[PDB]
């Protein structure tokens, strides 16, 4: 009675955004994502989400291309061997190069399935975990400092224990100074989104005076050497994102001295097994690791909350209630956020149940096998 | 004005019959599929480029179908946003697209070809010093029957090849190498490890260090820099990286970690000619032996490979062969000349080839994108 996949179903969902995306390729009025439902011989069902964007701006994977790699190469690989432990999936997919998000979509669903098989919450496989966890908040560029200061104040009023400010060349030292002045002990970090170059090192060093938790990806998404040049000169921890796809990338960053913090995203790293290996390595080498979001639906969000609930993830991550980005979700229950703290879903697997009514109005169904 | 006004873009999805079908985890492939792109300006000049990506993501992540999609959905629209004057502008235009190196190169290489023709020059006139004819190497798979192996090496040498590449595996390395170095103590020989080894096999690889090998290619994982550096520090022989080198920055990291002393360069894998030129230069500046690898290109990609590899910096013969070595027929009108291990570099404007309308009709599906 080993895990014997009876069927695989998928929903191509398009969830309306409260704030549509503007990309170099056009506008996006909704976040598109594919859901995968893997049913075993027992009737148990594992849920997974393909979160890849519709354009290769953040990273190379896109929804349409990963969707193809899943049906043409990954699913066939997944269906050849009987799986005993979810950790075996990463090994099974090993022969497929790249396509991390496509792998994660299927791999995370197998972990969910396995958990349900054991009649346990997936959290039971992540070692010690919290029931509720503080989450951070991120503010975009606010040229009107007074209003920005207003935002931080409301953030603190709502109990958020950490704040992230997006930053760019002509907007960094001034706004960070203002917030550090009105909030001396507030955990603060900045997000440079690759907006700087090595020539801006002088400017970036000024931030060392404001006790920031970290400065995220100031240089190119594919750079290690420039970041190392900066990290050597900074007391503040530099954080990498796009560049960290696996345990080995963390090992290369550590070797080069590229950073002292890692932004971890399960889909970007290919799944839970890889995310777990990366988190363990960061713990052993003083690399502050935290979890980031990717506009996931409730399916991916549930998993993020559970994974981020481990004590290790002490720095509040980028996780919010689904309604922060959407009007509705495709799962039946809402996540509860009270004073910057969210409850970690309990219940078998990821602890969420699909909303057939909403899936019916926002998605296209298809039985792969 | 001196800008290339693109009037039309045409594509051909080709499937060229292989003399030896591919065997993949997804099935046998009787032909090498690839897409050709033709970019015509207002003067009637036409640039040719090729999308070489395999039909499965086993070598590298890109696949023919997915890159084909990225090209029409993202790259072509981007390509058409500026009135391009210099081919170097393409890689900058494409910079915002993450990854998709092979898709980028397909169009980027066509623009270089178009520009050269526009300037009334052979593409070689843009690669600095270049040779008219160049020696190419030969590859040889695993051969447990040493006697025959020695026979094939004897054949290659008799045929003029000045370098041989042997596929190697954990229980098959020193044996065939020692045999060849004993019968050809002066022949340039390299070994392709195809990521079949692990760091624990160090002692076995060290034994190879005493056969004057030009290099040992990617003994460890395709995405590894650190294990390779550990090995490299223990060997006199040059370690060569491939899958892992997508840009100049990747070479900079490899050099900083001491991962290798040689680079397998493939234009498609690197995103085009511009990045390839930056990589070759950095290699020449840092004593990294660079050579051109192959990807079963049709005559379009092959013509470019010969022209780029003709630069004297590419001292080590690369994996470039006549199209006949892998295919029955080609989609260009003329076969490449190969005499005693030496191939003729295409002269003529751009990459110097003309498409075979007859063969394109036999082996491809046409589509006018713009």
């Amino acid at each position: 009675s080993h895990m014997n996949i009876q069927s695989i179903e998928t929903y191509q969902v398009r969830l309306p955004l409260k704030t549509p995306f503007v990309t170099s390729y056009g506008r996006l009025e909704e976040k598109a994502f594919d859901l995968f439902v893997i049913t075993d011989e027992q009737g148990n069902q594992g849920f997974g989400e393909l979160v890849a964007f519709e354009q290769p701006d953040y990273v190379q994977e896109t929804l349409v291309t990963e969707r193809f790699i899943i049906q043409q190469h990954l699913i066939p690989l997944l269906l050849t061997e009987a799986i005993e432990q979810p950790q075996e999936v990463s090994t099974i997919f090993e022969e497929v190069k790249g396509h991390w998000m496509g792998k994660a979509a299927l791999e995370t669903a197998i972990w969910d399935l396995y958990a349900k098989r054991q009649q346990k919450s997936l959290t039971e496989f992540f070692g010690p975990t919290r029931r509720k966890i503080p989450v951070g908040i991120s503010l975009g560029i606010q040229e009107d400092l007074p209003q920005l200061l207003k935002q931080v104040q409301l953030a603190v009023e709502k109990g958020y224990q950490r704040v992230k400010l997006k930053i760019r060349p002509g907007y960094d030292v001034e706004p960070v100074a203002l917030i550090r002045q009105h909030f001396p002990n507030l955990p603060l970090m900045v997000d440079a989104n690759s907006a700087y170059t090595l020539a801006d090192l002088p400017q970036l060093q000024r931030l060392d005076h404001y006790q920031l938790a970290m400065i995220e990806q100031p240089f190119a998404a594919d750079d290690f050497l420039d970041h190392a040049q900066l990290q050597r000169e900074l007391k503040t921890r530099i954080c990498l994102d796009e560049n960290i796809r696996s345990l080995k990338d963390c090992q290369v960053a550590l070797a080069l001295g590229s950073c002292r913090s890692i932004n971890l995203k399960i889909p970007r790293v290919g799944g839970i097994h890889e995310a777990l290996k990366i988190a363990a390595f960061c713990q052993e080498n003083d690399l502050l690791v935290w979890l980031g979001g990717m506009f996931e639906s409730g399916v991916g969000r549930a998993l993020n909350l559970q994974f981020a609930s481990q004590p290790t993830f002490s720095f509040p991550g980028d996780i919010s209630a689904t309604e922060r980005y959407f009007y509705e979700d495709i799962i039946t229950e809402p996540f509860i956020l009270e004073q910057g703290t969210m409850t970690v879903p309990q219940g078998l697997g990821i602890g969420v149940t699909l909303s057939q009514t909403n899936l019916l109005k926002y998605s296209q169904y298809q039985k792969i096998m």
